[PDB]
């Protein structure tokens, strides 16, 4: 419905390091100004009607001290917060933590903001696949009743709206395991801007480079 | 070092339309630009170049061009795969891609894989009901299905994983075509028309997956 026509935004955020290299900085320094910019889109999207953002950091420790801080700020601003990949093998208290932010967000009606851990895009197809696996031997299904809608509601984020726009930031041209079955339809668009300096004016830019090409 | 380009052919109607011709006219360039690329990709060591025509007698058509131009790949060294779901065409578009790709498959120069009806979800879909056959006799537990083995029965897992993708005609989306095998290719957008699309396009493409 929003005026730039996509209802659902996807990052590859690159370029935290290469940002505090240029600055003469550590690593650290780029991963914290990366999640000063992740705030900043988070309130961008929000901000211009966007239903879902879903954010892979392109490459542990931040994840889970900013969890507990960053939860809070997010429920203030009305996000519902998910977490996308394999946190099957997380150790059980993380794995508490991480349902205990989903569940206190989960009634948010701003930005449905998924972050990505310990996600790849061929994994999250191969989840959807030992599902569909699981029935068939039940013989609850015939191999020939598997089709690409089925499979559809196996993988991620299949009950939001579909993947609009993949937005990667870096300068690399490639998806690198991130989402592959949502992104068949996507409009991809790359910049050279490293994510820290990723701001509201680039995100515009993403935006209207849709609109214009949709 | 790039083994293994796929190509998103995009631009035939729009380039007849600015040369004031009609569609078939722009098909016919398009088809003098395949030709051109595939040239060029077994002439600078490709291994395998994939080619995906962005959209009775269509049918019919491809029943010609294999019969054509077939043996002459053959005696290039060339191995010729349609990927896609052939399944539903005529019976005896089925045996000429058959015969085709029976009569070139033991080739070691370039493998030329030409997309019809394909789908990147397809691709996957029938490698999952593949495996979902393996469950149902028994031969196969849910659980034992990771990457690698799904890897095993998508498109093309017998050839260098896909490296670079092009897609001419200006839109930057993949339309569903390669999905699961794109996972670490470069891609490479150009607003440069399918027909105009030639080996100065080509090897710029090729200079940015170097980069």
């Amino acid at each position: 419905l929003p005026a730039h026509g996509c209802r659902h935004v996807a990052i590859i955020m690159d370029g935290n390091g290469r940002w505090a290299k240029k600055q003469g900085k550590i690593r650290a320094f780029g991963h914290k100004a990366g999640a000063k910019s992740v705030r900043r889109a988070v309130s961008f999207a929000a901000n211009n009607g966007i239903e879902a953002l879903t954010l892979y950091a392109f490459s542990m420790e931040l994840f889970v001290w900013a969890l507990d801080s960053e939860v809070k700020s997010l429920h203030r601003h009305n996000v519902r917060l998910r977490i996308i990949g394999d946190t099957s093998r997380f150790n059980s208290r993380l794995q508490e933590r991480i349902r205990k932010s989903e569940a206190l967000t989960a009634g948010n009606t701003g930005l449905t903001l998924n972050i990505a851990a310990n996600y790849g895009g061929r994994w999250d197809i191969v989840q959807g696949v030992r599902q569909l696996a699981e029935k068939v031997q039940q013989g609850n299904l015939q191999p020939d009743q598997i089709d690409e809608e089925m499979l559809n509601q196996h993988v991620c984020m299949h009950e939001l709206a579909p993947v609009d726009l993949v937005i990667r930031t870096g300068g690399e041209h490639r998806i690198s395991n991130f989402l592959l079955w949502q992104i068949a339809y996507a409009e991809l668009y790359f910049t050279d801007v490293l994510w820290p300096d990723f701001d509201e004016q680039d995100f515009e830019g993403a935006l209207n480079a849709f609109a214009n090409r949709e």
